[PDB]
Order: structure tokens, then C-alpha cells, then sequence
């Protein structure tokens, strides 16, 4: 393995070209984002077998500086004339390689850093701020894109990936797991109704990978647009594991978008355990947090 | 100094006494919370002279296991029938006093663990889950209380105060800061038109304890009206410092909520380094993460 | 309230006048700093009435910009010409409120940022570098202090305190935790061997300022000697509980320090849950962490 | 993709069998492992299609509960007669697909929780504690191991790896960064003595998958070797980039133990900025934290 780059380059952009005239399903009211406030924070790694030498020698001439690569990711976010993540990363592959004739493979990681809206009074009226942004934590946009050049000097998209990290979803009841092993290593019990806490991130691959731009926005899938396809399959389902959970989500994913290939889950379970399980005259119950280790599940459906 | 106590006991519970009744605001619709998911995090410390030889000679005779605190916190929890964190903090140290004659003072800190409404549809119609939340890991609701067993065994609050912590606010434009002193230490240019990135802990204090426990609605102030104060006013302001901007939320809510006698406001500064300050024909500008060092600002506003 | 400062200040000195002269003691090696590299972590707050108007009214004129302070900070620990960083704040507070003199309180807090000898083969033998260090994310030294402009124009320390941060330690056997309170709220078994492990701040204030210093060394009291009596002690004693435990702790402290007049700890137990009591032809046993919430004690030795 | 399990997998072991016999190397005086306290923490992934239906119809039949596969780690570690991490992840392999014949592939990872002597004063000496040790947050040794089942219930392992992660590693002096591409894009300056600050993670391969769990312990190579050569041929070395470092560490690496296959790099530089170049009557400097990006290095090293 041969290659190096940067981490962690920030760049926030005001005033984006907005994404608009994306297709809407019945489960999100998502339709495009004013793009007031985006931000970005981008992973750049390049290869090339003439990078050898200055590993082997220490020898600088063909080293554009990893500091070097930050300006040019943040120059070209000042540049950039399109609509999304996946865009920007295809904006600046193809600017990179056709800059860098030594560079023979650039790998580019991009996630959203999530701002939402907030409201203000204007003459006893309150509406959404054009001004003021509330930074979010919680649930990110992601995209990947890995661009090598040919022997023939072409460049070509390798690999392509959006997706959706750090959602965070308990479902406080109508979640069983029963059935499972029980032998000399299990003291787990069963459970008939759980609330069911997971963490999820959900990526998905493009039959056509021009789709992943926004060029034509009715063919892009937003993270948006799968958060409400989880959450809502996730309240429709009397779930049976986390595994039986996240092939439904997965089902319905590629039921909503056809022009997609693939959808792929990384889920972790993080579900409570019970302290108190029953309040006199009430349905409720206490939890607390469990012990450290985590149960995980990692799947792929395909359409 | 002489106490001992539990942090981190987390307890959740389902199917709490909604919040209802809030008397609203022209900033906020915030009317009461559904508590389907109730979450808080307690700490808990004690005190008293009794506790003197469990230091000085190992004798754990009068010792209250801290596992046992955590076992309290959480039974309570389930046998709470009020609305508040606030309300639940004065029924455990009112509940541990009268427990454990031994014990002179007790204090409590509890933080909300906040969670979101997620989406789902029923027969093609999107409305919120009753099920399903999405765990927050942005603003939450925070709450102190003190109590002391006075000479003639009588209970007394001697402290308590009520917060929203974990407030992070961006406004692109709108905001300068000019003026400041320049001499051999100053290097900051002076910014009119900066994207001011402040954190919020605002915390707040009421004329009459017993407003704080929500068992009269209308009396209660919470974080929720807090939060949508802050958005607004700095929408409004066109702000020349962190400091004047503090001052300005805190004037709106002493207006906006009589019953209180004092708001006090941590602040931090994390605005971004500017990269890019023109780009060709759009308002845009690129900005990217400062180095480490953040300045801060404390004020209370008093009624 | 009303201050304002600066958080998270790093700055690191290359070659800082090393500290010797030092006293020495049974429970520690110590002998000194060779200050080849000396990192730091401040931060400052500064007050005073003057600056009221700055929040009230959003007038800069007499703001020092928080940049600023960071600019001061920096500058000043390249014109250090001492020892300690006791020493170092002290420098700082005097020089600020002498440029400043709207100034009325200043508090700073240094937190070391610590590194470790590493060694290195040449000239046929293997020795401790005098150029490559390791970054340490274990036990810190800590400092604080705060001074004031009295109204006749002089300055005064108001607080100074020294301090260990971040002390974990685990011993695997010779503690017990029994004969606590069991009733309707205790689950704890009774345990006559545990693997206690306790996280420890350990803080210290001297009778007399200046021996924080370092100007006469053997006055000084180095961090490094109070993590060494911490670890004999423990070594030493057949621990009844924390509480038990940090009293011997800090009787040895001022046993060995008779300039002291207090040491204040914070500890926090985070014992392990035991997990297989037998292993056969071993004497060995499996333990796992534990769920979150942590017990803590808060208790102050005098002289 | 298909597999699922459980991660932070925390166990800790007193009294392991010793690691001794080990063969030395100039650059470290490493000699074996004393194995009174053992931590690790595990991550264990299962595969086969015959988990197909747990994710498709929500059939748990088949389905080992992760909380089984934590118990059958945990009760591992307390039967485990063998002195490395990597056999202690063989063993464990080899026991649970002997357990569940229906599983196909089972992968591992595990991670050193490394813990220090400290000393403590008895019978009239300083001396190494044999009871309480100090948790370090420092570099740490990692293991990874991948077996599958194959048609002939035969075993195999399919991939074996050695780590050290979490080394962070700063030379004042002796490194430059001179000779790289200084175009449109660059505004870092030529240094000819900048004070590298590098993050590292090693991973080597063995040719023989034995010589990794200690069973015959001369062919073993330890973490604390490896370290140990990284900080000698830093201070040897006066390095021109990371990129020249990692290499010259790597070919050290596979000179002293020809029994590796290779060597893998991930660098990370997290360099200070210079604050002040000259001090009056010193040869210190002043520095300070860069802003987040890092630059970062990925390359092996083969025999
Ligand atoms: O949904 C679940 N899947 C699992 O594999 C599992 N194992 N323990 N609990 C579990 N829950
Ligand atoms: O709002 C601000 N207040 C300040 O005190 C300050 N100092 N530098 N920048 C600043 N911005
Ligand atoms: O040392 C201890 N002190 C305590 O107060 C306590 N409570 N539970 N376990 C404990 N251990
Ligand atoms: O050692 C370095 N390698 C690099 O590639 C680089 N880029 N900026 N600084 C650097 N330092
Ligand atoms: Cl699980
Ligand atoms: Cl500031
Ligand atoms: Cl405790
Ligand atoms: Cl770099
Ligand atoms: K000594
Ligand atoms: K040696």
C-alpha cells in the first residue's frame, strides 16, 4: 500500500447553489436544501507509483504538500457550481488528477456537517431564520468516491457511496427477540417486547453512478429521504432482531428508488436494560444503560 | 470539604405525566412535552458530620452505598407522578432526607437525555411516531438542587437553578465586533460582517422555588422557550460582541418570564477562519475551523 | 458574574530553566525537570467593572480582545525565565494586570501537557533521548491562580492551588468494601477482596505562596511526589473503601509536606464487575467493565 | 455482506502465564511480560449463509446471541493457558467455531488495555508494586485474526496481524520539510528544523502464523520491541518527511526479526505552529496547536 493525504478538512460554504426539483416520497417531506449554510468535511488520499521515491529516498520533488491538497479542497469548494456532497467529490477528483499528471488514484471521503433551521419573531410573527443555523450532532450525509487514471490518460469513477451516518433510533415498544441458541454460554432471556435502541448508518450505491450529482435531481436519492424510510419501517414493524429490522429497511430503500443498487447496514445495538417493569396504574416502565459491549450486524441488499 | 455520591446514574422512563399547560410565548409554541421517553442523568452527593469516621477510620457503619444511591435514584424515578426534572430532583432529595436521618445536605444535578420525534406513515399519511424517537445528542435541559436538614429537623432548598445546556448557534451574517483595544498584544482584525458560532449554557432562577416544579404549568419556564428566545433575539440583533448578544437574550426572557429573578449565560466562541471572501458572482464565502483556543464570556442578568 | 477570557490555550516551550534543588522523599525518586520540552494548557478569565458597558451596551472600547489574551499568553511563556508552572501564572497575572489596569481580577488555569523519555540507540549504546519525547495521555500536573488590583493600585494573589489530575489506579487485591448500610435499597454484595480501582485528583495549597514558585525548589512540592506517595499508600494499606483509602492518602501528603496546609481530593471508583471468581491451578480471576454510573468522594485534609 | 457480533468486549485477567524466553534486539531491553494484570478488549464478527434467514424472515434458530459470544470471551479469557493476545485469539477462534459448526467465519480483533508498574515503599526500599498498577491511555498492542470452517470441517486461519496503535511521537529538533511542489496551491514555507510531531499505528505480518502466539516465544515479536525501534531511528534519523521516517522504521523492523513478511504504516502529522523563533539568550522556542487538518501516511514495507 502507497499513498498519503489529508484528514479532517473543514470548509464551510455560504450560499450554495440550492438543490431543488427533487422527487418526493410519501415518507419524507424532504424536497431540496436552500443550501444558506453548507458544510463539508473531506478525507483526500492520492497514490501513484511515481510517489515511491519519496518514501524510499526522501525525496520531495513529486510531494505537493498534504497542506497544499486542504487549499485545493478549499478553493474548489468556493468554485464548486453544483448541488451536492457527491458532486463536489467528482469536482474535485477530476480537478485534482487533471491538475497532478503524477497522481494515478485519488480517494475522497466527504460528511456533511448538519446545521437546522431555527425560528425568530418579525412583527409578532414567527418563521423560519434565513440567519441562524443550530449546528447538529446527531445524523450526517456521506459520500465516497474513489477516481483513478487510465493507461490511455482517461479518468474513471472506480467506486462510488452516499450515505447516511450516526442516526440514532429507540422504538419503546413492539421489538421482540426470541428463539435464538441457548446453550452453556447463553444467560441471555428472551424478550417478547423490547425497546429497541440501534444506532445505524445506511449506504447506498447508484445503478449509474452520474445519478449520485444532482444533475438531474429526480434521480437523487437524499440521506434525508432514507432517515424517514428507517424510521417509518422501523414504527411499522414488529421487529424480531435488529438483523430482521435492518433487511426490511433495506427492502423498502430499493422499493422507493429503483435507480438504486445496492443499500448496506452497519447497525449497533444499544437497548436499555430493564430496572423496573411495572409502575402501579401506568404502562410504564424504568431502564437504565447497559454495560459496555455492543452488539453489532453489517448486511447488504441488493435490488 | 466532606461529601460522596453517584454521577453518572442514567434511568429512563416511559409513560411519565405529560407537561401540559405551558403558558406560551410569542418566541416559542412550546405548550408541554408528551413524555412517551422521559431521560435524565443524576448525580447525587451527600453530606454530613456523621459521615466523619467512614474517612478517618474505614468504618462504613453509617455508609450508604453509592450502588445503593443509584438503586434510589432509580426506583424513584418509577414512583414519581409530577412532570418536571426539576419536580423529580425535589422528590428524591426530599425522599433521601427523610430516609436517612444521618444525611444533613444533599444535591442534585440532573440532566435531560433528549429525544425527537421521528416520522412514519399509516395509510399514506406522514404523521409523528408514538413509537419511535431519535436520541439527541445537541441541547438538553438541565436542572440543580440543593437541600439541607436544618437544627429543628425542618428541610430547606437552599439552591436551585434550572438550564439548557449544549446550545450551538451559527448566524451567517449580521454580527461585527470593532473597536476592541489595539496595542503591542492585538493582532484580530476587525470584523463588521463575521458568522459568529456561539455555545449556549443559559440557566435561569426562579423568584419562588416552588415555580420550578411545574405542578402549576404556567409558573414553569422551560428550556424549550429558552431555546427558541435565543434563536430569535439573535436573529434580531445586529450583534457587536458575544457579550452584547448575552446581554440581549438575557433582557428577553427576565420581559418574557416575570417569575424569574436572574438568568445566567456561559458562552464560547467558535467562530470560523475566513479562507474565501469573494467568490465570482455569488454572496458566498468559504470558511474553515480556527485553531483550538476559544474565547468565553459568564454574565447574569438580574429581574 | 460578569468575566470573560480565553479556553484551551496551548503553548509549548522548548528548553525552559530546568527545575533541581528540589527535597526529596521516601515514597519518590524525583529529583527534578529536565525541561527539554514544557507544554501548557491556560486558561484566563479576566473582571472587573469597567467592562459592564461591553455587555450592556456593546461598547469595545475597553475589550481586550480574547485573541489577544491568547497572544499575551504565548509571548509570555517565551519571556519566562522560571521554573514551574505556578511560577509561569504568576508571571502572566502580574504582567496582565500591569498592562491593563481596568483590569480588577484575573484567574488563570495551567493544566501540563505531559511527555515521556524515549530511548534511542548511538555511539554503541542505548540512552534516553535528548530530542524525542511521547506524548502522554495519563496524569497531568495542574495549577491555579487568581489576583487582583486593589483600589490603592496594588496587586494581590487572592487563590492559589496545585494539583495531580487524571491518576487511574487499579490494585488487584487487598481491599474490602463491607459492613454498609443493607436495607430496602441496597443490592451490593459484601466483597472482603476487590480489585479496587479509583481515578484521582489530588489538589494542594500551600501556607505560604511563594514555595509554589519554585524560586527556593526546596520549598516546592512536585506533582510527581504526590502521585508516588498516592501509589505507596495504596501499595500499603488493607483499603476499607475509597473514603478510607484517600484519608491515609492524604495524612502521608502532609506528613511529608509540613509547608502545606491542605490537600483536597476528588476520586471516583470504577471497580470492575468480577465475572469467573475461579480458575483452576490459577489464582486468577476475570472481571469486565461495569455499567456507567460511577461512585466519587470529595474530601479535604488539613494540617 | 453478511455477518454480525459484538464489540468492547472488555476483559481483564489477573496471573496469565509469563511471557519470557523472548529474544532480544539492540534497540529495546524488552525482556517479557510480567502478565500479573491482562486486559483486552475484543471484537468478534461471525459469518455463513446459514445466517441468511435471521436477516430475511426474522428466524433466530441459528442465531448465537452476541451477549453468548461476550460470555464465551469473557469465560475464554479465565481458561486461557497461553501468554499472547494473538493465541489468546486462536483459542478463542478455534473453541467457538468447534462450538457452532453452522458458522463459517469468524474474525477477531483485540486490543491491549495496557496497564504500568508504579512503586511503592515496604521493608525499607522503593520497589515495583506487585499489587497496584497505573491504567495507561498511551500506545497500546492490537491483534487481529480471521478462521473460517471449511467443506471438510477442517479449520484454518485466513489472515493473522500485529499492531502497535496510539504511539505519538515528537523530535524538537533534526527534521526537515524542504523540496516539495510549491505552486498555486501552496502557502505551507520551507523548514528546514520544524519540531515533527507524528501519530503512529504499526502493523506486521509473521511468515509463519505460529511465530505470533508465543508458543515458542524466541520468534515472537513484541509491540514494546517494535516501539523501541521507532524511537531510536527517530532520534538517529534526520528526517526530510514522514514519508522518509516510516520507511527507515520499517526496513529496521524486518532487519531485526527476518522471521516478518511486512509492515504497515498509518502516520499521522500533527505538527505544532511556531510562535515565537527566537528567545533572547535561550535556543527555545514557542509553539502552539494547528488547525484540525492533519496530514497523514499509508505504506509497507516488505522483505
Ligand atoms: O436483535 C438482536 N440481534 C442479535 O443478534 C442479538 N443478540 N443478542 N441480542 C440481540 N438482538
Ligand atoms: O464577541 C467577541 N468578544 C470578544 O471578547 C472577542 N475577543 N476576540 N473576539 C471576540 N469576539
Ligand atoms: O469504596 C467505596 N465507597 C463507597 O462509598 C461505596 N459504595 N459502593 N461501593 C463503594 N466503595
Ligand atoms: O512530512 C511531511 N509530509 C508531507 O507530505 C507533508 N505535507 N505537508 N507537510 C508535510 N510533511
Ligand atoms: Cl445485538
Ligand atoms: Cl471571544
Ligand atoms: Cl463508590
Ligand atoms: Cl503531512
Ligand atoms: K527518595
Ligand atoms: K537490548
Amino acid at each position: 500500500v502507497m499513498y498519503y493525504g489529508k484528514g479532517d478538512v473543514f470548509a464551510y460554504r455560504t450560499y450554495l447553489k440550492p438543490l431543488t426539483g427533487v422527487r418526493t416520497i410519501p415518507e419524507s417531506p424532504f424536497s431540496g436544501r436552500d443550501h444558506i449554510l453548507f458544510g463539508v468535511n473531506v478525507k483526500i488520499s492520492v497514490g501513484g507509483t511515481k510517489l515511491l521515491t519519496s518514501f524510499t529516498k526522501g525525496d520531495n520533488s513529486l510531494v505537493v504538500a498534504t497542506d497544499s491538497m486542504k487549499n485545493f479542497i478549499q478553493k474548489h469548494l468556493a468554485s464548486y457550481t453544483g448541488t451536492t456532497i457527491e458532486g463536489f467529490l467528482e469536482y474535485v477528483a477530476t480537478s485534482f488528477l487533471k491538475k497532478y499528471s503524477h497522481i494515478e488514484k485519488i480517494s475522497l471521503i466527504g460528511e456533511e456537517i448538519p446545521f437546522e433551521t431555527t425560528f425568530a419573531v418579525k412583527n409578532g410573527n414567527r418563521a423560519a431564520s434565513e440567519l441562524v443555523f443550530k449546528k447538529s450532532r446527531n445524523e450526517y450525509a456521506t459520500a465516497y468516491l474513489n477516481m483513478v487514471r487510465n493507461e490511455d490518460n482517461t479518468l474513471n469513477i472506480t467506486e462510488q457511496q452516499s450515505g447516511l451516518a450516526g442516526l440514532q433510533l429507540i422504538k419503546v415498544s413492539g421489538n421482540s427477540f426470541v428463539g435464538f441458541i441457548r446453550d452453556e454460554y447463553t444467560t441471555l432471556p428472551e424478550d417478547s417486547n423490547r425497546p429497541l435502541f440501534v444506532y445505524l448508518n445506511i449506504k447506498w450505491k447508484y445503478k449509474n453512478t452520474e445519478d449520485s450529482f444532482g444533475t438531474n435531481p429526480e434521480n437523487y436519492v437524499a440521506a434525508e429521504q432514507i432517515r424517514d424510510i428507517a424510521t417509518s419501517v422501523f414504527h411499522e414493524t414488529e421487529t424480531l432482531s435488529i438483523q430482521h429490522l435492518i433487511y426490511l429497511i433495506g427492502r423498502r430503500i430499493l422499493e422507493r428508488f429503483p435507480q438504486l443498487q445496492e443499500v448496506y447496514f452497519e447497525s449497533q445495538n444499544h437497548t436499555w436494560d430493564k430496572i423496573v417493569e411495572e409502575i402501579p396504574e401506568s404502562e410504564g416502565k424504568v431502564y437504565t444503560e447497559p454495560r459496555p459491549p455492543y452488539g453489532f450486524q453489517c448486511f447488504t441488499v441488493t435490488q
